[PDB]
């Protein structure tokens, strides 16, 4: 991709490295597509510039359908990492937008949509550390794709509501406690965006949850997906299920809810 085949049109907002803008890349085959461009502060450390290439290579290695999808990469010293731009917008706002009029089958099939892209990283033991509605972006109402890695992961050695116990508590961050935070990202969806733990503040979250105490089944909540939200909460990772076995069981209730509604 040619620098002059990107025009930007306006800042988007300033990301974790630089400088992020609003553009039209305009393809080999004259289509203009619309796109997030990326850069990175050419006033900044040797490290952030590896970091930031780092992050480009990972999601455009990735190639997933359920994954954000990047178009391409300007190398030279202006650097541009050229993204998908979804109009739809992110998730929560989307089910927020649509509670009235989405049945709990489309719901299913997001959950099990993120599930998939989520077992891929796992099958890579890649920690995404960013599973939340607000982090997964509507290409379309039948695909929703999972956006940016949790930029902690660049941070030399918080979505509090989100994280695992020992995530809060350890600063621990495993595909295990990726899939605690995947239950509270379907928590959210089969809740049409609703926040977790919204009657909280941070500070109260880790006491609540030594309790025993967890979020409750969303009022559509398939009871078997409520069920496995809560084996997703165990205080113990290794009692966690394994995004593979997610996606086995999430198949199973969409094809059930599948013949329930039809």
């Amino acid at each position: 991709i040619a620098r002059e085949d990107v025009v930007l049109n306006r800042i988007l907002g300033e990301g974790f490295f630089g400088e992020v803008y609003e553009g039209v890349y305009t393809n080999h085959k004259g289509e203009k597509i619309n796109v997030a461009v990326k850069t990175c502060k050419k006033d900044c450390t040797l490290d952030n510039k590896e970091k930031f290439m780092s992050e480009a290579v990972i999601m455009k290695n990735l190639d997933h359908p359920h994954i954000v999808k990047l178009i391409g990469i300007i190398e030279e010293e202006p650097t541009w990492i050229i993204m998908e731009l979804y109009p739809y917008g992110e998730l929560g706002h989307y089910l927020e937008r649509n509670k009235n009029s989405l049945k709990v089958l489309t719901l299913v099939l997001y959950s099990l949509q993120i599930c998939k892209a989520m077992a891929y990283l796992e099958s890579i033991n890649c920690v995404h550390r960013d599973i939340a509605v607000r982090n997964i972006l509507v290409a379309s109402p039948e695909c929703v794709k999972l956006g940016d890695f949790g930029l902690s992961r660049y941070i030399e050695d918080l979505p509090i509501k989100w994280m695992s116990p020992e995530s809060i508590n350890f600063r621990r961050f495993t595909t295990a406690s990726d899939v605690w935070m995947f239950a509270v990202c379907m928590w959210e969806i089969l809740s049409f965006g609703k926040q977790p733990f919204f009657w909280l503040e941070n500070k109260d979250v880790i006491g609540v949850l030594e309790k025993g105490d967890r979020l409750p089944k969303p009022d559509l909540c398939p009871p078997v997906l409520y069920t496995l939200m809560t084996r997703c909460w165990d205080y113990d990772p290794s009692d966690r299920p394994r995004f593979t076995e997610l996606v086995c069981s999430l198949s199973d209730v969409y094809q059930m809810e599948k013949d329930i509604a039809m």
